[PDB]
């Protein structure tokens, strides 16, 4: 069903373990995959994990024009995957970088009437968790619902993954998994596989949508 | 990624545009398909397409005994979807909510016991719109708060309940409307065209697979923007 | 800022704790109260505290030509308010949504002549909890869903729709419940306390103002912080 | 009903027609009202209007120090109103200020076990608007919910009040109304009105929820 042949994918925040499971799934599904991240040793050792068909980025997203350059850095662009990312660092980073990679990424797509863009939120941290985690997840939704709404004639899906819990003292982890139905955390590879539909063409009539991986811990 | 080797999956409403597709899609993806429905002929010829790793379940909806006899007729179920019977308002709320009610528990009567299942319930196609007629509304939002409750109570025992919004769907050769018409929907849509039954397939096939496996009680609206949750 | 002299309130359910609330309130804001419910007795207490400015509407919910009866026997009707008749699936669907449906529907009938209406929707209350059994959570989303069409479609007309969702209300002395069970419950519940029926009615005179013009077709949460929508 | 005597609330922005509608509401209604903003001119023009009971605070919420500030200038506080307010700036004005504001009100709040924050969204300003708006509008909510979440054992409720389009060329404007069902903008008083409730005590147990004043055009 899903195949990602043909394309190129940039994944920030690609040496954390959600954003490695997305590197290697979209990698394994076909697309060309261009893994960005500040942490240049440990994207090379996930770049030898991947072997061949990607291309390493190193980049910090704090600084606003590094955002804006990571992008014209890149020829195609068919997906962009914005992974997370002091109330004003937790929005400078979850937010502010993300619109600049949004912004530049849509001026990029428009070009070809085609693109998948796909922001995900971080991992809670916590209900409704940290009043700054929790506005620059709202916010990085907003922001996912209005570009979509923008770019939708042309071609280009602006959509979110929320994770829930992904993989303490037997406290803690009893608080949480209390708030998950389920029962159980989640794995990076469960938001990869989310991921992965969005930024396919099986997902070409889904824009504005945010979908949560979660195990049932918020019913949306 | 989807791969339903192995698995059964029971389409209710396998006759119209959404159904088919979804039919056809979870066949190819190696899923046998039971695929019910009212009008035979219509099923007949799905199946004579279909080829093979179908049964056809003609079926009558509106008679609460024959959706319940439904799912307890078949033997290995993994995978149910519930399509919405909408294009009274009893009637409208008798057909897409309670009708689906009966299908849903008794599924998860035969699912519990193999610690393994998914259901996925999917709301009627946007009329000419978006808030819609208040029955369509309503048998809708509640299908959608049905699939949560199900959700949570099942979630400990690996079924997943969801649902499947669709928007503007377009099934059809012709739509039966005129220019204006067009126009007034197709200016709803952010997207600035259609859905087609395959979307709504792709979706389905999404939250039937052993990987939306922490997916649960989620809504996936497939509308090109037009709604966005 | 809610001055409800002059005007007529219609409130189903008016013998429970919220419903009797609700009828004080929207009778001490200066609205005549046309207190209906199937219980007589409690009704007519009721109607005894209130002392003037009411009339009994003895009434059985369950029959739909009853209910259609209810309105149509009212004269002028400015507020209708719904209370949830809940605490088989059919039957709380029965209830709850579809003889709430032909209340709504009547009483447009008569408010958009007057071209003014309110129209209060109330979801029951929550279990001992917040998803709830399917049943219960159905409907009540069902009933939110409804309340958005009719909002939409009367919303030229000078009529609101809008619904008020409590959380757990405390309405009795005792809940009977044990510590263990009230931990449970208010454990799920930010303010760590119970509604207790004056916090619905007070939503609902909110809504019910004339003041309240410009708010439609929203469900306003009066949990605790238990649901933020 | 709603009899706000013997409260102190302090609105941000209290210059705008939304601002002031709030101000005189709640001053009406028997609050004494700190009307805040940075036009000394109209806020004074306002103190005129509300003859007593009130104080000026000349404030520019740009500045966090200033934010910070504003709230330890004052003594009683049991309500709380945060008026809105480059993507940075947006975010920086009606996201980041109104975080200072609220954690600075929160911590005088939390002394009384008593207190009323209500956070109010930009008008639409554009189904979902520009990007900005958006995110931040949306950032507020999430804001407003998990403040709320915080400081609900402490007798404080945090809620959110979103006006629709509230009172161009005959374009423009069919643009909009076509996207409200009741086919009319709103006006001030209609924000105002849902500020004085959730400021109440007829609201007390009303926290986290975001109140939509707009039409239907939102229905939530």
């Amino acid at each position: 069903m899903i195949d990602l042949t043909g394309k190129t994918s940039l994944i920030t925040g690609a040496s954390s373990g959600i954003g490695s499971a997305i590197a290697r799934l979209l990698h394994k599904l076909g697309s060309k995959v261009i893994i960005s991240g500040s942490n240049e040793e440990k994207l090379k050792s996930l770049g030898n994990a991947l072997k061949d068909n990607y291309t390493i980025e190193v980049c910090n997203l704090a600084n606003k024009e590094e955002c804006s350059n990571l992008i014209s850095k890149t020829s195609n662009l068919d997906i962009l995957v914005c992974n997370a990312g002091d109330f004003d660092k937790v929005i400078d980073i979850n937010l502010k970088a993300n619109f600049i990679l949004n912004r530049e990424a849509i001026k990029k797509m428009i070009q070809k009437r085609y693109g998948r863009i796909i922001n995900i939120s971080s991992i809670v941290g916590g209900n409704p968790g940290q009043a700054n985690y929790c506005a620059s997840k709202a916010g990085l939704i907003g922001m996912t619902k209005s570009l979509s709404y923008e770019v939708a004639t042309r071609g280009i899906t602006v959509n979110a993954v929320a994770p829930g819990f992904i993989k303490l003292n037997e406290k803690q982890r009893e608080a949480i998994v209390q708030k998950i139905p389920l029962g159980t955390y989640g794995i990076p590879e469960d938001v990869a596989y989310a991921v992965a539909f969005l930024a396919s063409n099986n997902a070409s009539y889904i824009t504005g949508q945010t979908l949560h991986v979660n195990g049932g811990m918020l019913m949306v």
